[PDB]
């Protein structure tokens, strides 16, 4: 009845019994699979909340006390009165952790227990928004020794608009279109760059200009805010033994902070709840720098390496890419900024799978996202079968507010 | 109809072909199991109906559907069925079917080739040594002195009342795996459980890392019989690196002909339990999976040491470095030996072109993303940033229980 999952490196077999409890449907059917797609009332708000409260009161081994049943009828009473309800502070910390724990595409989940939750549900303006954010960035960065954090702003509520952070991440580099059709800086951020400027931002000319923040308070236009230079820690990229590498002028920032996803807890929704951990070198080295549609330095690196770029069978792309990753890992360690390579990351993700099978009888994971974009079969996640499904609490995508 | 995006370019296609996908796979709205290797469950009724659309698919393909000619072929495949319970495919249909099953193979990255396939009609076969003769013509034709050629050999169709034709080795060419004192393995650990099945089915085992296995063949309802491939028929490539002179001394070799022989060919409701096929290798199958998988030959650490890399710390990416060179050595060796091979960039790029071809012809293409993406340098190849739909068409190659 439950899925038989197999590790093909070792020959071990589990059954994912946690799967039957999946709370929402994904894109797949018996006739076609769409796992590779990137993007797949009071009666109902209640049945989710009752489920969350049930969870929370179990993880503190207090299932069926009467803190538990008092808290249940408290919730439907308040939904009865006001149509919604407010999370307790402890419940919100639990729910935010759970959402991390539940994220199928995150290889970093061994850490899910150690999350710092900043409660900003009493935020009232965009100026105060900025302040909560700057404090988040300072705490999480910690002068290089990175810490996992999330800041939770006011939940969605009828009669008032949403808090929204327009930027996909707290730290991103401008992307200036040319008329060649060519882009200066990061091409993934052409759209946000044009928005910023239209909202009164004075742009730069570099390939690594840190973008301002577009912050939206309920029923207000977005307001621009310049992150202070000294708050955004960056790492100049150099190579341990290719000394011409540093002359490429490449840099990347320390903190990966996702700011545009929705946090869903017990039926309540938090359109603004930015979170951050630390980088895995492959995101910087392979995807951010080598993707043909991102910074695209691959051919340039390889030519400099005097590799033979006129044929594929010389494996120039793979040699260049491996060096680019080495440079990233070395640059971050030099600068004493936290970073994890794909081998250790997947390794620890395998200890997470074991922990999770003991605790909940399974773990949701999206194989195509867990497997590194280079060196897949060298990592132990490759040979591991996985079951992908949606548990709640969770982080969801959401439309761009413009 | 599923919206499929390419994220390197931004192009959008709709897979209208997935709508004809009538046998159901392992996934549901609630869970996804697309990473499972085996989605294994493993009367006249609709054998009829399985034959009628195959036949019609065939006549549409040679644009003579609904015409006259389409007449009689339809107008009693079913007497064959009425009278004897099954039907036989005329040779053109067996060629068509075979090519379609390849074309519909979701995990196969080389399908740009699907129209070039040699089909050998071994359906008149009846004895194990006749089978063994048909196999050796295959190898000989497919190997073709290193200028490899896609080939398949089709043995008789299963029917109740008699046993199956079944080749027992998983491939025609496979290296023995010998269980050790240590409970370790010498040779290929993948082939541990075929080796002893060969061993005292008579076979005198060899001593080596690379002893080519004997073929265990099975004619209907009889016990299997062993066969030694002649050495001259098994073409192999010694592995040397173009600059690291020490690499050759590691004494690695790999054979030239990938030839799978334990899958079941299904055409028009007829099942062919023994129907081996073969193309040529993509370099990563040898370089990365066969040679580097920890449960295969597991050589990655050895090459790192010889390259004088630091194996005390994963952050040196010594695994990554060693794997690239093993691969460069695979490609180099096969070229030097004038044996047909293809790198993973060349393959994947050709598979994007297959996709675009297939969009125009049939309005989509069943493709398993996890198996199409190469197991090194995935995001570096075009297929990585391409969304794919996986679904089961027919004709098709299927897995099947092992005949013991
Ligand atoms: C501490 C170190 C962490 C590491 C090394 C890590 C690693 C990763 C990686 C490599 C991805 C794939 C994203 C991509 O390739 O584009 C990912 C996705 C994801 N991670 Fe993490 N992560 C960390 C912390 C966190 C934290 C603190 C949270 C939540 C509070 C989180 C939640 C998620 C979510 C929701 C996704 C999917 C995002 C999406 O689908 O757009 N991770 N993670
Ligand atoms: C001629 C060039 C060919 C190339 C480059 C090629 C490449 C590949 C690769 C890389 C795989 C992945 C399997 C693995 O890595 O374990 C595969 C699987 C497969 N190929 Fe192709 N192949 C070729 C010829 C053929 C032919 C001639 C056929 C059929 C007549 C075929 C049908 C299949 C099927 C059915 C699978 C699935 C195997 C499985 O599910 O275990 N291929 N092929
Ligand atoms: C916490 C975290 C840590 C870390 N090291 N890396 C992390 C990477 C991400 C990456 N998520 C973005 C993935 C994406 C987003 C949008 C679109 C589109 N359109 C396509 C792909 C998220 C969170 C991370
Ligand atoms: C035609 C063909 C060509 C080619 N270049 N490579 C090809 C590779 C294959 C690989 N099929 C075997 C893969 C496998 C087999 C058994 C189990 C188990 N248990 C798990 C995985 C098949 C056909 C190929
Ligand atoms: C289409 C394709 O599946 C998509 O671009 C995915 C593949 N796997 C990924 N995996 C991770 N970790 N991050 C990604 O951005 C992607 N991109
Ligand atoms: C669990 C996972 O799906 C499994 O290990 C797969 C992944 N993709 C693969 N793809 C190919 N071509 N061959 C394989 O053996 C595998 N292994
Ligand atoms: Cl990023
Ligand atoms: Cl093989
Ligand atoms: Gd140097
Ligand atoms: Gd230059
Ligand atoms: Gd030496
Ligand atoms: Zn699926």
């Amino acid at each position: 009845k439950f899925p038989r999952v197999k590790n093909w490196e070792v020959g071990s077999i589990t059954y994912d019994t946690l799967s039957a409890q999946a709370q929402q449907d994904g894109p797949c059917t018996p006739r076609r699979c769409l796992g590779s797609l990137v993007f797949p009332a009071p009666e109902q708000l209640l049945s989710q909340a009752r489920d969350f409260i049930n969870q929370y009161y179990s993880s503190i081994k207090r299932s069926g006390s009467q803190a538990h049943e008092q808290r249940l009828q408290e919730v439907e009473a308040e939904v009865a009165a006001t149509g919604t309800y407010q999370l307790r502070e402890s419940e919100l910390v639990f729910g935010a952790k759970q959402a991390w724990r539940n994220a199928p595409r995150c290889v970093g989940r061994i850490q899910w227990g150690k999350l710092q939750v900043f409660d900003a549900r009493d935020c009232r303006s965009a100026q105060e928004m900025f302040t909560y954010i700057c404090n988040h960035i300072k705490y999480a960065t910690n002068r290089g020794n990175l810490r996992s954090a999330i800041t939770v702003f006011p939940q969605r509520c009828p009669g008032r608009g949403d808090f929204r952070i327009w930027n996909s991440q707290l730290v991103r580099y401008a992307g200036y279109r040319q008329q060649d059709g060519s882009v200066r800086g990061d091409p993934a951020n052409v759209e946000i760059t044009e928005l910023c400027i239209q909202h009164g931002w004075t742009p730069g000319n570099g390939r690594f200009d840190v973008l301002p923040l577009l912050l939206q308070a309920p029923d207000e236009p977005p307001e621009l805010f310049l992150l202070p230079p000294e708050l955004v820690l960056e790492v100049p990229l150099e190579h341990p033994t290719l000394e011409w590498f540093a002359a490429l002028g490449l840099r990347w920032y320390a903190l990966p902070a996702v700011s545009n996803m929705l946090l869903e807890i017990g039926g309540l929704e938090f359109p603004a709840a930015p979170f951050s951990g630390w980088y895995m070198s492959t995101e910087i080295g392979t995807r951010n720098l080598c993707d043909p549609h991102r910074y695209n330095i691959l051919e340039d690196v390889a030519v400099c390496m005097d590799l033979d770029t006129r044929t594929t069978s010389s494996l120039w792309k793979d040699k260049a890419a491996v060096e680019i990753n080495v440079a990233v890992l070395h640059s971050y360690q030099l600068a004493k900024v936290t970073i994890v390579d794909h081998h250790a990351a997947t390794a620890s993700f395998m200890k997470h799978l074991e922990n999770e099978q003991k605790a909940r009888g399974g773990c949701p994971a999206d194989w195509a996202w867990i497997v590194p974009p280079i060196s897949g079969s060298l990592t132990p996640v490759f040979h591991q079968e996985m079951v992908n499904y949606f548990l709640s609490p969770a982080f969801r995508y959401q439309p761009d507010p413009w």
